[PDB]
């Protein structure tokens, strides 16, 4: 079936850098993991067993008889892509095409991170900000609950989830400062440049 | 100005019965005044300076230009109506006019328990559950985000709310938890009396 993918570090290795050990045991030990089980237990007898996550999505999206599958399986698809986005000792500026296209669309690093904080700051309710490839052009983007650039035409570079679990044991209602965290130690431009690449 | 409305218990009156002061601290502390605040920023300047936040809330409902507006003053209605469904020692049953048209609607009392409970829990994302009289007989809904029955011409008598920050410093992801909580321990039959009878 369908499997969570492991984290791609230890989870108590973000906590010197803003992010608890008690925040990933409950956002990857229950909240993703529950929803890959739903995932699971919604698909399983169906044709979509056999089917990607990304397909899954593509599929599901827009389909009023389909809602279950779609939330599940985009969720279980941002938080992999989410973790992704993180590393012990993450931060500082991007280097190479990321940060050339970063400099064409945005100006500059900063005014890059200042409207992926806007975005991830004003999603209203639960949702996430991103960085995405649109049309041969780097744009700042926020969805609203499991929504995601695949269903958008585009591609997924970056996200943070701003989902009130994703933080709320760390910073309570401090979404801002959540949000300046994880630009200031946290991003993984490395997981950026691959995702660009391809 | 606006003027939170205090809380109709102490803050810390709820520990015993499954709400901590830390949450009251955090949701009605800053949660609840920062709408206040930010409703107060956007309409101390203009018209709805002097309207009562169902007022605001109906007039701004779908209006383009105001959403943060009507965001705000939902959200601070919400808050207050979610504090007066709650009391140290709720729960038990409805008596009554309230028992005798839950009855009528539902079949029993333990059928509205699931039914809200279904509502509550499955409410994907940021929202509020409710118990409502529409069209002479009452029903259960679950809104997204800062809606409210106000806006489905419907007359609201409980709430829950299930935004993660709501719960998730005294259960995490145990939404199912918290709701039976509610049920159990807080839920305010006599505010719940009060609405209907007016
Ligand atoms: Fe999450
Ligand atoms: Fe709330």
């Amino acid at each position: 079936a369908f499997v969570q993918e492991p984290l791609p570090f230890d989870p108590g290795a973000l906590e010197p850098y803003g992010m608890s050990a008690k925040t990933l045991e409950f956002h990857y030990g229950k909240h993703h993991k529950g929803y890959v089980d739903n995932l699971n237990k919604l698909t399983q007898d169906t044709e979509l067993a056999d089917k990607s996550l990304e397909d899954v999505i593509r599929t599901t999206y827009g389909d009023a008889a389909k809602v279950g599958i779609f939330n599940n399986a985009a969720q279980v698809w941002n938080h992999t892509f989410f973790w992704n986005s993180l590393k012990p000792g993450g931060g500082g500026v991007p280097t190479g095409d990321v940060a050339a296209r970063i400099n064409s669309a945005f100006g500059s690093y900063d005014e890059f991170k200042a409207q992926f904080k806007n975005a991830a700051a004003t999603q209203f309710g639960s949702g996430w900000a991103w960085l995405v490839l649109e049309a041969g052009t780097l744009k700042v983007t926020k969805t609203a609950n499991a929504e995601n650039p695949l269903v958008h035409g585009q591609v997924p570079l970056l996200t943070i989830d701003v989902w009130e679990h994703a933080y709320y044991l760390d910073y309570q209602n401090r979404r801002p400062d959540f949000i300046d965290n994880f630009l200031n130690q946290l991003v993984n431009w490395d997981f950026v440049a691959k995702n660009l690449a391809a």
